[PDB]
Order: structure tokens, then C-alpha cells, then sequence
């Protein structure tokens, strides 16, 4: 913000982004979310092999 | 074969391809061959979460 100034909607969501930043914790645990295009692909597959 | 012709290399490919569609069983397992396009994609994402 600046006397003269007038913030925009931009910099307030970078600001935003930088507090869901905070959220995120220092240490996580990777678990695995099985993406669509992976899982259609296995299922496609299996399918095949009449499964 | 005809009695004037000459038999070409593609009749007796295709039927060879008789022969072998002879040893194929008319019940066989639907064994699962895991693809390498399927392999590899698995791979991918599972390095992907750092496993």
C-alpha cells in the first residue's frame, strides 16, 4: 500500500497465497493420489484381459 | 499348387499361419502381460511420490 497509491486485486492475492504457504507444514507425508489418466489407463487393461 | 503355375513364398506363409493358428487352444487363461507402455507409466508416477 502507498499513500498515493490504490492496491490491486493482484497484490492482495499474492499476499493471500503467501499465508496459504504457511499452511502448508514443513514435514508431509506423500501420499500417493492415483491420477485419472493412471487409473482409466490400468482399468483400460484390465478391461482388455477381459478383467 | 497347379500343374503349370510355381507356388509362391506368401501361400506357403500363409499356410504355415494355419498350422500355428492350430496349436493355439480353443480354451486358453487370459494371462496378464503387463504392456511397457503400462510398466513403465506405473514407474513414473510412483517416482513421482518419491516411492
Amino acid at each position: 500500500w502507498k499513500k498515493g497509491k490504490t492496491v490491486s486485486i493482484e497484490n492482495l492475492n499474492t499476499v493471500t497465497d503467501k499465508y496459504a504457504a504457511a499452511l502448508v507444514p514443513k514435514r508431509k507425508l506423500a501420499l500417493p493420489v492415483l491420477p485419472e489418466g493412471v487409473k482409466k489407463a490400468v482399468e483400460d487393461f484390465a478391461a482388455s484381459v477381459g478383467q
